[PDB]
């Protein structure tokens, strides 16, 4: 392996552009998540049982 | 391996953009995750059973 | 492994840019976790069981 | 006339962007102009007979 | 005329992004202009006969 | 004429972002202008006959 000039881009997240303009938003809850924002998770390795990775808007209720 | 005048980029976020202009917002809660914002998780490396690697607007109720 | 004039970027979050103008926002809550500014977590390693790694927004009710 | 929270953008220019990747480039010149980069002219006002206003590349030769 | 919280940009520039990378350039040149960069000319008013506003890359061989 | 946390922005540059990695450039010259770098003229008024106002790479022969 050998490179020159090169560029390597394992795992990103870029140029996410949000514009909310005259937003009305009313928003109730009991007990269970809500989201509503802009979420940008980036991960390169993810490992062993039972994981969870990355989660958003999760609820476990075992 | 050997390289020159080179990039890598392994696990990033770049360039974010979020743009609120006359944003109206009510919220309640009760007992429960809520997210509104922007969230920016960048993650190289994670191991271990059982784990939550990167978790946002989570309930773990057990 | 040799480099010359090289770059790398395990691991990380740049260029994240909010703006806000005119913004009403309000918010109440009871007992549950609520965000809504602009988080950022950048690591690189994360080991071990039961982690949990880089929460925002989280609820753990056992 | 009277605004609240307004914007305005009487002449301008904004988000000129330029990349170049592996450029060779050869030029020779005798006595005309050349032009090779990103020119941004940005004016309001501009009066009187004979002007030239925002020239580039130009070549008078009465 | 009254404002509140306003804005106003009359006569501007901004947001120039070059980006050059492994880039050759001869230039040879005899008498006559030659441009490359980036010019960035930003002017309110001008007035008066014969002028010349925001020249680049001129020749006035009268 | 009256304002309020106002702003106001008559004749500016900003935010000009030049970026240069791994450049070769030769340039020779003989008796004429040239240009390589990054210009930014910002005026407000300028007035009477003749003039020449924010020139950058002229050469004026008579």
């Amino acid at each position: 392996v050998l490179y020159v000039g090169s560029k390597t881009k394992e795992g990103v997240v870029h140029d996410v552009t949000t514009v909310a303009e005259w937003t009305k938003e009313q928003v109730t809850n009991v007990g269970g998540a809500v989201v509503t924002g802009v979420t940008a998770v980036a991960q390169k390795t993810v490992e062993g049982a039972g994981s969870i990775a990355a989660a958003t808007g999760f609820v476990k209720k075992d």
